[PDB]
DNA sequence: GCCTGCACGAAGTAAGCATTGCTTACTTCGTGCAGGCACA
DNA sequence: GCCTGCACGAAGTAAGCAATGCTTACTTCGTGCAGGCACA
């Protein structure tokens, strides 16, 4: 039953006892490991050195057991299986230590281990009840242990006196002591074999085992009493005690080396301390007591129960956590009076839910627990059953109301399900779990038969019904049929086009269902689109495929140029390989004709006309007057960095200053033509919205009502437009009726900044500082945004550095890896050594790779 | 604005108009595809045959447009951009058809397409406003279209009379008709180029475009009026009309072939009708009006709104569904007076939530929508803001109550969060979304600072806090530190052992966290266990590894035998390869010595003694009496199928009948020894629990209280035990205070059958029919369970056929694939041809592989 | 709305990661019988 | 509780799939201007 012991001593004595007990545990672990070696290999069983090691481990276990509680006061209230060993020792003539008198019994260590707070996970087992294969006399061994005779306990099999083993009688006659008839009858049987089991001595005599053994005290009758009378009359040798205490530690650490030697000899692998601990756990977890300890540990760790209360609960409920969690509070108090209400709430989650989340008294919670066991039990019980139990007076008012509210809460948490509809569903189908199961079974018509179960209720209840009913032409019964046939929306989406056509679905319905509109725009065949979705997934992944892989899949060159979005002037000037490479390396044809040289364009296979077309439209315009020459027009555009306004700006004399090989006669004509062009250009886009145009634009953006509300609030549409152009988010929001889904509709980029976690004021500051979200992404530095009051998390989120910061990198280093490289994928596949060059640890680079 | 038209005709006329409009749509699709070919490749643009094909498509589009509304009565109330074209045609002298007079305008088809219910998804575009590259005279073309002159509209570019194109004046002078001064001023410009744009004619004359065009009626001034006066004075040729009607269909289906030919010539790929529709959509979805149609279609399909109401909503709110979902009901009623309240609830999910789930009037719901836009908007707003708005009278009582209840419900749905604690959290942190964000940020101390936020609340709120706090020795602050450092419980679990040790975690804590207890039992090193978890995953996968792979990883042979659980009698008799193969092929040494022959065991390298030990314990007993011979003992055991009771049962004379080579003298001794052994066996296990033993067993299983409760409900603990042995689940459950988590504790196998979806009565029947769940799995057939009243779904669940039925296979075929094979993995990797042998489709086999 | 392609900006949309919920042997846990590792 | 290894049964536990929720450019959507497809 109860194993308990309380340590009442100083910190010094506490450390002494902990060290002694841990060393004894190591000794008994050596015992068990030697037994495992004996049984694991018959070749090891043949070895006599292994038997000597086993006996030496037994001797050291006994020696360490003798050193426990030397002052006879470190332990009190020692209990072993309900038996109070304190009063049992007090009733003995020679008194002694209750701790040592407890360890000599089976599993007595469980008491002492609780007094010293030794981690019960590693099974701190110490047993000194060896009979067969014991180097000493068993009863003498146990008596020496219980009397704490560290001087008489040998520390080596070679130092074992024959008067303590085979010739034990020589030690008895040396100290006289009276011997009664029962003890002589036991001794005349032990003379045949001193290691005879006490069961055999009791059977070959007609006595009980308790009669043969007797109390471990001189004033008794039995072999224990005889050895007690013999040992009491022996003086305490201080010299041998000190020398054994000094020797035994090195002796144990040497026996472990011998054990590892024998394990290497017979198993070719060692026996780790961790392995020995795990083996002890796995060989002793079979019996309850170990399951009780494991359950009490689980309670202490997960629910924070005190040690003694958790142990008592585990004893009372066979170490079953679920059993304790389905037990009412009054029963838990009956079995454990020291249990607190908070502890019971922590263990019984149903009790805590009722009491705290529903304001029930512990007695009403006990009512609900006794009648329905758990919250899931309540959710399983029909509503009519609870109503009947309430109307018959078998269920209190508060308990009934709380149970009904729990059942209703399980259904009202779905969108569209009110309380009247939840009650109707509970009346029609009994319990919320039955409703959930009917929803899983796609019983759409059965649920729709209930009053108030509309489209919203079905879409919130039946998984995937929304996705199918929203398709044009798919009826409710058709959606139910599809869901029941294929088994969920996922399996209907994974169905092939042929079997979907056999069911009567339109090709448009199948396209909408499988999401193939983009691949239908790419390839005019539905089956090939579905097969591409199967093989690669998204249409973007097909667009990212190399040219060679696309050619093999059955694509023409024009189809590849259309898929990758290659411009006409770029797809006609070069072949697919070079055009696609230039496009996926520079992005825009403008960048192609601005970063590459005219000679470079020609060398790649471009017609001079095509190469001029690839060059900017100003390049085609420079050569359209007096033939300034491509070699010279390219340098002219490289000066102003491809800008007609920069060309029309400066004085002609500055041209020959910047561009070499340019005469000043052509410079004036260049500037004149550039000014003419910039005057002809700024005459088309010279537009500022009028009043009516601003009014119509507002009505289009935020709708009629909010538009006229804003117009009245700020005066005219012009003021609203001025606020929009200046990104006056705060001024727009103060109007009642204008929210984020309207400001973001008016101010481009507001929604993205809001989804990044920025407050409207912060987003307003950012928009005023940088102009738009794009300019923020390709321009803002973390310190810059830190000056605007943004936290590092918001900065990382808005700059696109989420993946890099997820690798446990700060925002500054992530922005540097984005600056000195390219995108995130550019750092994902990066020179592993160059990252170490930048001062990143190997662990940081490994996390970058992950 | 509004595009609308109502069809007022017979079913025959309806089909006629649908066919005519679809043919015109195909013609205009050909027009657009020819333009795409002209623009896509300059080589195709150089081709004159492609230009002739384009002009032929234009002519056929015009011819089909002339055939719309022939009886002049099929359409009424034709509206194009708010302009009612019915009254506009009625005010003209020559009257005519409103449909044709609408089609000649930009996007006029949108009206007629709504009258004929043509699928607007495919963009039924019909335009006859071609100027450049028009084979006829543009104004003459449009007038012929508006007057429905199918006879005068040519069907081939070669059939174009010069008096209708370049020499158009010849057709004018042929019919006299007065010409005013403005029309002569337009004609003297058209004599230069008949295809001059009307914008150019208005600019090079000083008039407006409407002044140059004029009304399409004789009583007007303009080129339209001139051509109207010319065309009205021409008789309708019935012969040419009939002949064009007969030709145009074949002509169009031939022009499509010419288009495919040119596309193969210039693109090496064809133009599918689906591709053409998708390209038309992608080039016309850019303009607003098409977005309006797409939004109205989305409304009709997803929310079941009537066509006209959805169209009006899409027009009024720029085709944005989100704007409509954030628009109050009164505004929607203002823009659409015909809108019903149910439609508004279906489109605005927040409105529906408020009205139905909270019983608010439409005005209170509109209040909440205006102030917070959405339910998520309410969840984002601080509670103090709503309190201020209510106390200032700017928020009605009902709206404030509903908002507070929404905010509170967002937190009470988490276990451990009551209402007082939810209110305290909302006061401390403003809004529930802020609380969720603080929980994601692992701000555990900040949340714990609020009164009533205990361990359960934190575990329900902070993701992964439960997994870390439940570990022995990990404090709350330590768990917060780990979660903030690595970023979630997953990243703490993915952390290496080295960095976890650097953080101060015990090796036991790291083992508990990373789940390496089994791999710690296998390998006594934590780092190697972690590396094995990284490489292979689960310890069972390492156990399943072949012997050679285990040897290379650094395992000894004894370590491998321990990993795979090889018995001693099996690991010592053979080598590692053969022993491991026999164990992974037969599972138990009993099955080894039962399925294999004694000679087969000897041939594999087993000692006769070891081979007898591998044989069943009865094999060692038959040879222990009179030396019956292994060759004969094997047949004796093969007769009774390895059963001592079957041997002791029958008469000795039946032995020589079954086993050949057996004398009748040995048969009597065999039966005698078998009866002696079976009598000596049933004398040790002959145990049936007494009353006190049943009481103690009940107290152990279901606890003291429920045990005495059951004892009081029935006669004695013996009756409870009798009910348990017979699996009387129903009679045990009827006891008040006994639930599923106690019956399942009493009746082994009940929990598994319940988790399979079986009712207590069904689980009771199954347990009574088969004895235990194991016997059900390895013995019950689907038809048998169907006889017991179980549905096929429950049968699939209980028999382990979930994976096979998920492949859209019925329970019978899945059970057959489990019978005629092995496990589910045996069907996963199966002969693909042998599955076709059993009558499975290729799709079924493909799903089996997946 | 001339007619769209090239091009850019960015959230509208929806791919993709993460979390959460359900199912089941996927793995761990509890029990019993022989006979050795060895008795209250 | 002799002692534990072999072995089976099964839910206790927790791997593994499924659905749901969050974040963000991941993929589409909306807009503008150039110059041709080519004009109220
Ligand atoms: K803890
Ligand atoms: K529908
Ligand atoms: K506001
Ligand atoms: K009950």
């Amino acid at each position: 039953l109860v194993y308990d012991a309380e340590f009442v001593g100083s910190e010094r004595e506490f450390e002494e006892e902990r060290e002694t007990f841990l060393k004894g545990v190591k000794a008994y672990d050596g015992v068990l490991a030697t037994r495992y070696l004996m049984e694991r290999s018959s070749s090891a069983k043949n070895d006599e050195e292994l038997l000597e090691l086993h006996q030496n481990f037994i001797l050291l276990t006994g020696s360490y057991a003798c050193s426990i509680d030397p002052t006879e006061d470190r332990y009190q209230n020692v209990i072993v299986r309900g038996v109070n060993f304190d009063e049992r020792v007090q009733r003995l003539s020679t008194g002694g230590s209750p701790a040592r008198y407890a360890i000599v019994y089976r599993r007595g260590w469980r008491a002492i281990a609780k007094a010293l707070d030794i981690d019960e996970e590693d099974v701190p087992a110490i047993e000194v009840r060896a009979v067969k294969r014991n180097p000493l006399q068993p009863a003498l061994y146990r008596i020496l242990v219980r009397y704490g005779r560290v001087d008489l306990m040998p520390v080596t099999v070679d130092e074992v006196p024959p008067e303590m083993a085979g010739e034990f009688e020589r030690l008895i006659e040396r100290y006289d002591v009276p011997i009664d008839e029962k003890e002589e009858r036991i001794l005349e049987i032990l003379r045949e074999n001193p290691w005879t089991p006490h069961d055999e001595i009791a059977r070959r005599l007609g006595l009980s085992v308790s009669e043969v053994e007797g109390e471990k005290d001189p004033e008794s009758s039995g072999i224990y009493s005889l050895w007690s009378r013999v040992v009491v009359n022996i003086e305490y040798d201080e010299r041998t005690a000190k020398r054994h205490v000094k020797r035994r530690d090195r002796l144990l650490e040497e026996l472990y080396e011998h054990l590892e030697e024998l394990s290497e000899r017979y198993l070719r692998h060692p026996l780790t301390r961790r392995w020995i601990v795990e083996h002890k756990r796995d060989i002793m977890r079979r019996y309850l007591e170990q399951r009780i300890v494991e359950c009490a540990l689980k309670l202490q760790d997960r629910y924070g129960i005190r040690e003694d209360v958790a142990l008592c609960l585990a004893r009372a409920f066979d170490g079953s956590i679920s059993m304790i969690a389905t037990t009412p509070y009054r029963t838990l108090k009956d079995v454990c009076p020291d249990l607190t209400l908070e502890e019971a709430k922590s263990v019984n989650r149903t009790l805590a839910t009722l009491i705290d989340e529903h304001g029930l008294s512990p007695d009403a919670a006990d009512e609900l627990i006794e009648h329905f066991e758990s919250i899931a039990g309540i959710l399983a019980t029909d509503l009519e059953e609870i109503e009947r139990m309430y109307e018959e007076g078998r269920l209190s008012e508060e308990a009934y109301r709380a149970a009904v509210e729990i059942q209703l809460a399980e259904l009202t948490k779905k969108e569209g399900v009110g309380r009247k509809t939840a009650e109707r569903l509970l009346r029609a189908f009994g319990n919320p779990e039955r409703v959930k199961q009917l929803a899983r079974e796609f019983e759409i018509e059965k649920l729709a038969s209930v009053e108030g179960v509309g489209e919203r209720v079905l879409r919130s209840l039946v998984p995937g019904y929304a996705s199918l009913i929203s398709i044009r032409g798919i009826d409710r019964e058709r959606a139910e049929r599809l869901l029941k046939k294929y088994g969920g929306y996922s399996k209907v989406r994974e169905a092939g086009v042929e079997e979907l056509r056999e069911d009567g679905l339109t090709d448009a319905q199948i396209r909408e269902l499988k999401g193939l509109k983009t691949l239908e725009s790419i390839v005019g065949d539905l089956e090939k689109a579905d097969e591409l979705k199967r093989k690669y997934g998204s249409a973007s992944a097909v667009r990212r495929l190399p040219v060679e892989e696309l050619r093999e899949l059955g694509f023409s060159d024009d189809e590849i140029a259309e898929i990758k979005g290659i411009p006409k002037k770029l797809r006609e000037a070069f072949d697919l390989e070079t055009a696609a490479e230039l496009y996926e390396r520079y992005g825009s044809l403008k960048e192609i004709g601005r970063r590459l040289s005219y000679d470079d364009l020609l060398e790649l296979g471009a017609t001079p006309k095509a190469a001029a077309e690839i060059k900017g439209p100003e390049f085609k315009f420079l050569l359209n007057i007096e033939g300034v020459g491509p070699k010279l027009a390219e340098r002219i555009l490289e000066a102003v960095d491809y800008d007609l306004e920069r060309l029309a700006s400066l004085n002609p004399e500055e041209l020959a200053e910047k561009v070499e090989g340019l005469g000043e006669e052509l410079a004036e004509r260049v500037v004149y033509a550039a000014r003419e062009r910039v005057e002809s250009r700024r005459k088309s886009g010279r537009q500022e919205r009028s009043e009516e145009e601003w009014k119509e634009w507002l009505e289009r953006k935020v709708g009629e009502g909010r538009a006229r509300r804003l117009i009245e609030y700020f005066g005219s549409a012009g003021e609203v437009g001025k606020l929009v152009e200046n990104a006056e988010v705060s001024k727009l929001l103060e109007v009642p009726g204008i929210g984020d889904e309207a400001v973001a509709r008016l101010v481009p980029g507001y929604k993205t900044l809001r989804d990044a976690g920025l407050t409207p004021a912060e987003a307003e500051r950012v928009l005023k500082r940088y102009g738009s979200v794009s300019k923020v992404q390709e321009g803002a530095t973390p310190d810059e945004l830190r000056e605007l009051g943004l936290g590092d998390a918001k900065i990382a989120r808005i700059l696109g550095l989420r993946s890099l910061v997820n690798a446990r990198l700060d925002v500054d280093t992530a922005y540097e890896l984005a600056r000195r490289y390219g995108s995130v994928s550019a750092v994902r596949a990066a020179p592993v050594a160059e990252l170490r060059e930048l001062g990143l640890s190997d662990r940081a680079i490994a996390r970058i790779a992950g």
